[PDB]
């Protein structure tokens, strides 16, 4: 749920592949 979460929106702006995770 890395999409869902801010932490990996602003960590991972140029993409958001930590979704694919979670």
């Amino acid at each position: 749920g890395c999409c869902s979460d801010p932490r990996c929106n602003y960590a991972h702006p140029a993409i958001c592949g930590g979704a694919a995770g979670g």
